[PDB]
Order: structure tokens, then C-alpha cells, then sequence
């Protein structure tokens, strides 16, 4: 009978890729193995501190609505660094990932400044990188979903895994994402990406982990979401290769 709290960020703001869903899942997971999760909806975030912090998300929106998240953001880019240098599991999205790197480029090639919390950027072209996914993960087993991406994001950090079908950051490297210490960024979304209930788990199992709480049981009934993402791997095995 424990608790964890979740720093949301920017929901407001970041529309176009919402994190909800996610969270959704998360308190779903967490109850199953007896634990209450405490959101927390954090839009303004002056005099804010991550020492009550188990896990945060961050969503995507419109490039308009990133740079305004981003601007509000910036005012604790300190305490967000050390948290995340420190081991604090979060889930970042679309434009939420991207712009933990230090700059986001447009097709005309106007810089947009990233939180510079790691060391990376992205570019992006007009044609985008689009359709189902499926990803191999040494971590989080078979990771599945949707992607319609015109950014490529270059960094050389951790990444969620080999790409199996698709692209995933970039047109070459066959690898999706970030994984960084504890702090995970995807260009999946929407109401697949939850079905990837490891991801959930895993946020979950690592937050138990630094705040000393049980995480029991490990293991529960997943038959929905290991059918639901089957049918998408299904798909994904009888169509051409993405080339
Ligand atoms: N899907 C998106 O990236 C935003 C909306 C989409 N570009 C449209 O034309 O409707």
C-alpha cells in the first residue's frame, strides 16, 4: 500500500502529441500492483523542485506550442539536469524529446532553441519519416507504434533499440529514440504507444527502485496489450520493407 507522484509538464500547452494517455497507463499499471499514483499538472514552473519527483513526462505539440513549453522550462533547465543526471525516470514525446537537445531545425532552416539538457539536435525535412514501427529493445522487449516525423534527430547517447521495421530518429540509423540514464524519448504516440506496457513497467520499477517501495507483483496479466501490439507486428511483417 504505497504511493509515487508524477510531475506532468506543460499538458496545456502540448496538444498535438499528449502525454495523457500515458499516465493513463501508468496509473492503471501501478494500481495492479497496489500503488496510487499522485499527478501533479505543473504549467508554470517557478519554485519548482524534483526532490517529491518520482517520474515526469513531457509531451509534443506544434512547434508554436514547443518553444512556449520550452521558454517556461528553461526557468529550471538546473534542477531538471540534475534530476535527470541523478537517475529520475521520465517519458518524453515527439517535440518533448526533441527539445531536450539544444536545437530543433526547421525545414528552411530557421533554429528553434532546444532546453540544451543533453547534447544534440534535430533537423527537418518536408517529407517525413512515416508508418507503422516495430522496434527490438534489449530493455523493453518488442516496442511498437506509428511514426509521421519530418524531424531527424542525431545524438549518441542510449536509444530504445534496433528498428526491425521503419526508421526511427533518422533516415539510416535503424535506431528509435533515447535512453538516457533513466530518462526515456520516443517519436511514437498516441493510443499505441501506451500498449508497450514495458515502458510503463519500466518507469514504474525504477521509481519503486530509488524511493525503496515494492513493486509486487512483477508480473501480471498483459494478454490485451501483447494481443493488441501483435496485430500491428502482423501487419508489419506481410507489408514491403521502408526503404
Ligand atoms: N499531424 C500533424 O503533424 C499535424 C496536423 C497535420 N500536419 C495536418 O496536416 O493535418
Amino acid at each position: 500500500m504505497h504511493e509515487l507522484t508524477i510531475y506532468h509538464f506543460m499538458s496545456d500547452k502540448l496538444n498535438l502529441y499528449s502525454d495523457i494517455g500515458n499516465i493513463i497507463a501508468l496509473r492503471q499499471r501501478a494500481k495492479k500492483r497496489n500503488i496510487k499514483v499522485n499527478v501533479v499538472e505543473i504549467n508554470e514552473t517557478e519554485g519548482i523542485t524534483f526532490d517529491e519527483c518520482d517520474i515526469f513526462f513531457i509531451g509534443g505539440g506544434s512547434d508554436r506550442e514547443q518553444a512556449l513549453a520550452t521558454k517556461e522550462l528553461s526557468k529550471i533547465k538546473t534542477p531538471l539536469k540534475e534530476a535527470i543526471e541523478d537517475g529520475m525516470p521520465g517519458l518524453t514525446i515527439c517535440g518533448g524529446y526533441q527539445f531536450l537537445g539544444k536545437k530543433y531545425i526547421t525545414p528552411d532552416g530557421t533554429e528553434l532553441e532546444g532546453l540544451g539538457i543533453l547534447d544534440f539536435y534535430t533537423e527537418s525535412k518536408t517529407n517525413r519519416l512515416t508508418g507503422d514501427i516495430v522496434i527490438e529493445s534489449d530493455t523493453f522487449g518488442t516496442i511498437v507504434g506509428f511514426e509521421n516525423h519530418g524531424g531527424r534527430t542525431y545524438h549518441d547517447f542510449g536509444t530504445l533499440g534496433h528498428v526491425t521495421f521503419g526508421y526511427g530518429n533518422n533516415d539510416e540509423d535503424k535506431k528509435e529514440g533515447i535512453h538516457y540514464k533513466n530518462l526515456l524519448g520516443t517519436y511514437l504516440h498516441g493510443p499505441i504507444l501506451p500498449k508497450n506496457y514495458e515502458i510503463t513497467d519500466y518507469l514504474l520499477e525504477k521509481a519503486c527502485e530509488r524511493k525503496g517501495i515494492p513493486f509486487e507483483p512483477k508480473e501480471i496479466d498483459n494478454e490485451a496489450e501483447i494481443q493488441a501490439k501483435q496485430v500491428l507486428i502482423d501487419r508489419a511483417n506481410r507489408q514491403k520493407k521502408s526503404r
